[PDB]
């Protein structure tokens, strides 16, 4: 019932995501010189360094907010991909499955802790 425990759990999950080779295309903002039409398709860029920095700044109130930004990394890859078989998109799908598998307990524990606080 620890309402604050999510933050360190998210830090540890981001550390695992940065060790995963599948995260390399997503660790820093998409390079606009490499992909010059990126912002014609993607309204809200997001990357794992921005997520980590937002967490470390104390600018997430809940793990739901962090989860929304990570999911945006993956939806941006899906929107920008020219093919559902492309390398970078393919990496995004594996990383998404790994993230969802690990975040589910973080979210459940947080929401249970808040319900207990409010009982």
């Amino acid at each position: 019932y620890d309402i604050q425990a999510w933050k360190k759990q998210c830090e540890e999950l981001l550390n695992l995501i940065f060790q995963c080779e599948d995260s390399e295309p997503f660790r820093q903002p998409v390079d606009l010189l490499e992909y010059p039409d990126y912002r014609d398709i993607i309204d809200t860029p997001m990357d794992f360094a921005t997520v980590r920095e937002t967490l470390e700044a104390g600018n997430y109130e809940s793990p739901m907010e962090l989860c929304k930004d990570v999911r945006l990394i993956f939806s941006n890859s899906k929107a920008y991909t020219p093919s559902k078989r492309s390398r970078i998109y393919s990496m995004s799908l594996r990383l998404s499955a790994f993230f969802e598998e690990h975040i589910s307990s973080v979210l459940s524990d947080y929401k249970s802790a808040l319900r207990f606080h409010k009982r």
